[PDB]
């Protein structure tokens, strides 16, 4: 199943995610970066309709210099000591999140547009890539709508998240490790289902994969 | 004028839609009154107006709340994280300066994200000024989450036209509390949504439509 997604990932197509029983429970749609068009954002904000983050590999992350969204909290809740009063300390450790800063690349308008947040994402990718680290500044501006996530050291070792766990996936295609995701929401005001999910992919012929499946396969 | 049906509307925990100016972001929002969210609005806002679901919050709640603008925490934060400050938005095509403030989601939800948990969010946040219970936001809330807030500015539309202002400044005429939550609607081209497309969905819907000049003069 890892492979056959995998091949999936490296044709540009969304493939699906579910992370597991015992953790979100949640299904997100995944697509590798490199290879976002409006036309994903598009299906995500309708079809998935969670938050649309892009995820990078700790290893990206330390070359652009992001750190976890909530370190730079941390940080100025010197200043801003309401950020300390907000402090995620009831947070389980394995669900520690990975929101990392918000970007929109210079050159979009509002940035929230498919167009806009496509190409964001895109021009995120390319550089990584091409390895322009130093233009990350002068191509980009925070805050804006495209949120970044930062995969954990070492990943599906020490966090299973869909973060860790898509930019794992990612690493084994041997494509650039950044994955756009979005997750699923239902109807009925909660997460769609792992078998609601699984609905869709047979519906819109989608791969269909197992976080446990990605994390074994990896170690 | 319209601007009085908005306001009925507004009370009644209807939505309306926020056209700001083609001078600006020629771009038309999904609102409520925070106040009066549910779970459907939220699954209304992502299915059909698909951009980002934020909280605007008048500028007197968010002093008694210590909130501050995104772009101070993270200018404060860039004397640690250099690459914040190589990410400066001096270039924001549209305005002066961004709305944007920090995230947060409320400690009893799960995700944070499902329709469930960002009506709970958003409410509790409203029930909680309404109440005048400000030594309990830490308490009550978390920072990162999946709702966005925003930050309108001092003076509402007197100093920044934004849909920031202009929906928090209908919602104080309306003698509601002054806190609403936005989207913005996007069209399938990949732009945002046309005035006329926004209009066809307003009329078929029979949902109030205003334009960003008439609440500024209204109020
Ligand atoms: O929080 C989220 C988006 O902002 C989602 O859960 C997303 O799948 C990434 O988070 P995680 O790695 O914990 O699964
Ligand atoms: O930034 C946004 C995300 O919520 C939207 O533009 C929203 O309408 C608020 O911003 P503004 O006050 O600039 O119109
Ligand atoms: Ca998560
Ligand atoms: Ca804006
Ligand atoms: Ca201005
Ligand atoms: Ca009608
Ligand atoms: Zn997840
Ligand atoms: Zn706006
Ligand atoms: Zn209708």
């Amino acid at each position: 199943n890892v492979e056959k997604a995998i091949e999936a990932l490296k044709k540009g197509e969304i493939i699906l995610v579910y992370d597991s029983d015992e953790r979100e429970g949640e299904t997100d749609m995944v697509v590798a970066s490199q290879f976002i068009t409006p036309e994903h954002i598009r299906i995500m904000r309708k079809d998935a309709g969670g938050l649309i983050c892009t995820a990078l590999h700790p290893d990206i992350c330390n070359k652009l210099g992001i750190p976890f969204m909530v370190d730079i909290l941390e940080f100025a809740s010197q200043k801003f000591k309401v950020l300390r009063e907000l402090y995620p300390n009831d947070i389980p450790y394995d669900e520690k999140s990975s929101f990392s800063i918000t970007i929109n690349h210079r050159k979009t308008f509002t940035g929230i547009t498919d167009n806009d947040r496509a190409f964001t994402i895109k021009k995120l990718a390319e550089l990584v890539k091409e390895g322009r680290f130093n233009d990350f500044g002068k191509e980009f501006r925070s805050p804006g709508s495209v949120t970044l996530l930062r995969a954990a050291e070492g990943l599906v070792k020490n966090r299973q998240g869909h973060t860790e766990m898509t930019v794992a996936l990612a690493e084994l295609a041997n494509l650039v490790p950044i994955t756009t995701i979005c997750e699923m929401m239902g109807d009925d005001g909660n997460a769609m289902s792992k078998n609601e999910t699984k609905r869709y992919a047979e519906k819109h012929n989608l791969i269909y994969l197992s976080g446990e499946e990605i994390i074994n396969y990896y170690l």
